[PDB]
């Protein structure tokens, strides 16, 4: 076992291959634990979840400063917080997975590079190379900073996102509000008039597949 796993792919080779809660530490550094949720079972494992959706419980429209830091339940509906992700991509080549669930039907969407840059960048999303089946949604958002209400389409959707004009990808926001572009939409699998119920987003190593 790794003394002080970086990421869900070292907690796992570490042997424990049960989803739940582990610590990982930023940089291998033992001074940077952070829990996170492991999905130690989507197409192979080593999986940090960063935001679940699946029961509408927890609020979303939330600030910059909650978004930079995470909040919520980690076993439930959370964000992990983005200084948590820029400092998380720092580390090397991370893949985004993104899993989604409405009445039944399935389907996800990975990006073979994801990183998310440092405050200075307003946490930079980058995103490439798309395989999956939701549809790629999130290339619409490819180099946006991050918005919320308070630092506008985080305001005029109630949500928060690497927001352009407006979204494609909106996880973040309204639960169960099939309304147009409020809810948790990923346009090109349900459009912005269907809520979807459960989504989450993840990353892991991008050499994990052949490791
Ligand atoms: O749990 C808290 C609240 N405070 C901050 C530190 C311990 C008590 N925030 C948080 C929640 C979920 C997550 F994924 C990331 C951050």
């Amino acid at each position: 076992s790794m003394p002080f796993p970086k990421d869900c792919s070292q907690a796992m080779l570490n042997g424990d291959t049960t989803s739940g809660l582990y610590t990982i530490y930023l940089n291998g550094d033992k001074a940077q634990a952070l829990e996170v949720f492991c999905d130690m079972t989507s197409d192979g494992g080593g999986w940090i979840v960063f935001l679940r959706r699946k029961n509408g419980r927890e609020n979303f429209y939330q600030n910059w400063k909650a978004y930079a830091a995470g909040f919520g339940d980690r076993r439930e509906e959370f964000w992990l917080g983005l200084d948590n992700l820029n400092k998380i991509t720092a580390q090397g080549q991370y893949e985004l997975r993104v899993d989604l669930r409405d009445h039944g039907e399935t389907a996800f969407a990975v990006y073979d590079k994801f990183s998310v840059g440092d405050a200075k960048t307003r946490y930079k999303l980058k995103v490439e190379g798309y395989s999956g089946t939701a549809g790629d949604s999130m290339a619409y958002h490819n180099g946006r900073s991050f918005s919320t209400f308070d630092k506008n389409c985080a305001l005029s959707y109630k949500g928060a996102f690497w927001y352009r004009n407006c979204h494609r990808v909106n996880l973040m926001g309204r639960y169960g509000d099939n309304n147009h572009s409020q809810g948790v939409n990923w346009f090109h699998w349900k459009g912005h008039e269907h809520s979807i119920q459960f989504a989450e987003m993840k990353l892991r190593p991008s050499n994990f597949r052949n490791l």
